[PDB]
């Protein structure tokens, strides 16, 4: 009925924005500091938030917050025999005890590099994106329009170019996520091994070639992109920065990659970018396309979602953009020059997928 | 655990309500009912019957990729130009072919734009004491903000006023407390739309609706309703009966407390107040009954000072401090109540 659909689709905007306020307040990692099967409450999480300490309220709050992440399956919930017992019947106890699940052990910063889905996650939700995704309509009623383009006045890549906190919120977000992709990578794809040098054609800040290069030294790291991004660009081991255009002039390069990059673009975008790495390439050499690849028939899986989630905010951020299958990837490549695609298979829809000259 | 599962229950959160607004804007549920309610249609055939999408070839390839999300989330159904179809939960977002009510109104109100920017800062009432979301986003407490912006007001206005229609015919199914009163005083009602149903059921009430001036300028006529502009906080008309629907879960305890004493002043012995709330369960899960009050329970949080929603013996204490001396809890559906206070 009507007050059981209420349920159903009025939580939809309230868990995710209920998840980043977890997140920019730390509480997945706050939780990990108690230990491996850890079960806190609200005011033992709080008693860690140097800002909350002159708030008596700040546990109440948060307890609002994180009931709704347990209903949700974001958290679990339980209590104790002496939370039951203690008090007497009297005494009501309203603070229940939270610990990590599957998916909140996957926001936690490892221990050792800091490295989680957080960053991504803090980008796909930023007002830039949510903005956006308000003029999401226009896509359908009016020839040409791009949301992105309707709520801020500009296209992405320029919009970055003049606005310093979001060019680091996509940089960051980009990062990250790129090195939990190339741990996957590197433990089914072998092809890196006889190489000598890679040049990453919009490589962003370098983060993928600074990990291709530390797994194998002999590769000679290139990383290729805008200004506004080299200019924030880190010094990395083994890597070298280019600025420029890729759709004027991409470097000389032995071998070259395209992660995240032709999911922006349309067709006839696509075909000119693979064209200029083409004529930049040596007989032999080898662009490597890497995708989350949309599966020929759609369903209730990490493979569909995994296409599904950059489809929809690709079509909100930038024209043409859209996620493609393997046919319309070898279609382009073949369109470009390209001869003997490989599709590779790496993790619930990732693939690799090689194209030689 | 693997990262590249997660990133899929993880990464689908904010996609998904933003997909279900951009749908109910193109009134895409209501142009497949108009095929027949069970009927299945292609991306193309709903982008037909779309007069602004006619000059763009490329409208029903982009509405394609915004339904075939909708359908692997349960909002449509999916069979193989794939087609789609109503559910149980999107037939709620038609708008009936009777009146045109659904949950439309009340969906695209908390999606709205000013209340996505209250939740941006929502982080600020756990760190800061006495800050309020809404105020950091806007300059402005909510019901201010509503005085100096026509469009927000409208928006709120019509959520509450289409929502209160379902929430009353669910009451009239359970409730007969309404036969034999002569006299209501909604306060704090809004546009006068609850009152109004109200009346139309029980034809010898003489409705009154109560609200702020930049409310009622606004509230059309309905037949058998008078309304009433003031401030609550100051002073309640005389009324033999009062109703309170959605109004004390946007208050602190002190508020609520000055409020209901202004109430017990206005009404005769023998009166009473109907409070008419979802109501906190004393254990919360993944159902309807919990869903039901922690939604505004968190939009309450974002969006004034002191809201929250209350368990029933809250409810009783908040009573009981204003004078009332018998309250009686009645259960309604899904966790909604009519709760009685007796002067
Ligand atoms: N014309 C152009 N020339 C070079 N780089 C460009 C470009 N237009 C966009 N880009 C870059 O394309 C990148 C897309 S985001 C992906 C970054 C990185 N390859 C990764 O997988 O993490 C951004 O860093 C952006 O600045
Ligand atoms: N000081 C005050 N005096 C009277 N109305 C007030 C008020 N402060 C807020 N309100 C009103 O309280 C209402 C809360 S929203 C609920 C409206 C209606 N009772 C329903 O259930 O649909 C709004 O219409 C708002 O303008
Ligand atoms: C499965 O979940 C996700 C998958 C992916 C992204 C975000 C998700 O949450 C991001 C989103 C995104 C947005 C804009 C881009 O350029 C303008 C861009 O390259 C990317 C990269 N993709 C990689 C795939
Ligand atoms: C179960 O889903 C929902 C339940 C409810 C609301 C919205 C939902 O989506 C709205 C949200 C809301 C926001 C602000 C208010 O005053 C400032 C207000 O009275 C209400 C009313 N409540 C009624 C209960």
């Amino acid at each position: 009925c009507y007050l059981s659909e209420t349920a159903n689709l009025g939580k939809l905007i309230c868990i995710p924005m209920a998840l980043r306020a977890a997140m920019e307040l730390n509480v997945f990692q706050l939780i990990s500091k108690f230990g491996t099967d850890a079960k806190v409450s609200a005011s033992e999480i709080a008693s860690k938030m140097p800002n909350a300490k002159n708030n008596p309220e700040a546990a109440m709050y948060l307890d609002r917050i994180l009931r709704l992440l347990g209903a949700s399956s974001i958290l679990s919930v339980s209590t104790t025999a002496a939370s039951i017992n203690r008090g007497g019947d009297d005494v009501v106890v309203h603070e229940k005890l939270y610990g990590l699940t599957n998916s909140s052990c996957c926001l936690v910063p490892r221990q050792e590099d800091g490295v989680s889905l957080v960053e991504e996650l803090l980008f796909t939700s930023d007002k830039v994106v949510v903005d956006s995704f308000f003029k999401l309509k226009c896509v359908v009623e009016e020839k040409d329009s791009v949301p992105f383009e309707v709520a801020h006045g500009a296209k992405i890549f320029e919009y970055a170019a003049t606005e310093p906190r979001m060019n680091q919120v996509f940089n960051d977000g980009m990062a990250v996520f790129s090195i939990v992709v190339f741990e996957a990578v590197f433990r089914v794809y072998d092809g890196f091994l006889d190489m000598k040098e890679l040049l990453d054609v919009g490589g962003g800040i370098g983060t993928s070639v600074s990990k291709i290069v530390a797994k194998y030294p002999l590769i000679r790291g290139v990383n290729f992109d805008l200004p506004h991004v080299i200019s924030v660009a880190p010094q990395y081991p083994g890597v070298e920065h280019v600025a420029g255009d890729m759709f004027e002039e991409v470097p000389k390069g032995q071998n070259m990659l395209l992660k995240w990059v032709l999911h922006a673009w349309g067709d006839e975008r696509c075909v000119k970018l693979l064209k200029n790495c083409w004529n930049s390439l040596p007989v032999g050499g080898k662009v490597l396309i890497i995708e989350f690849v949309l599966p020929n028939e759609l369903g209730n899986n990490a493979e569909s979602f995994n296409a599904l989630i950059p489809d929809l905010l690709l079509m909100a951020l930038n024209p043409g953009g859209k996620e493609r299958t393997i046919s319309e990837y070898d279609d382009l490549g073949k369109a470009a020059g390209f001869i003997k695609t490989i599709p590779i298979p790496i993790s619930n829809g990732l693939h690799v997928i090689e194209f030689h000259k």
